[PDB]
């Protein structure tokens, strides 16, 4: 869609920097720095739809290793530790996959 128009490029610029590490994943802080939780639920839809590269409606480990490339360039490959923890923390639901409504509220739980 446009992770720039919908959210804010300036908020994105901080957000990518909050995951720009090996294993130091900080989803609550990312979703606040990117202002995700401060945009609409239907915007949070188009958000997830940019990370879901394959359009299947579910993020799993193949996408989850470089998920940031839906937020923006200079995303990089996340650590194996990060991927492992992100999968387990991100799936609030027991599918082993991140879905939008979880992912939105994931970070309000923090
Ligand atoms: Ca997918
Ligand atoms: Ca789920």
């Amino acid at each position: 869609m446009s992770m720039t128009d919908l959210l804010n490029a300036e908020d994105i610029k901080k957000a990518v920097g909050a995951f720009s590490a090996t294993d130091s994943f900080d989803h609550k802080k990312f979703f606040q720095m990117v202002g995700l939780k401060k945009k609409s639920a239907d915007d949070v839809k188009k958000v997830f739809h940019m990370l879901d590269k394959d359009k299947s409606g579910f993020i799993e480990e193949d996408e989850l290793g470089f998920i940031l490339k839906g937020f923006s360039p200079d995303a990089r490959d996340l650590s194996a530790k990060e991927t492992k923890m992100l999968m387990a923390a991100g799936d609030k639901d027991g599918d082993g996959k991140i879905g939008v409504d979880e992912f939105s509220t994931l970070v309000a739980e923090s």
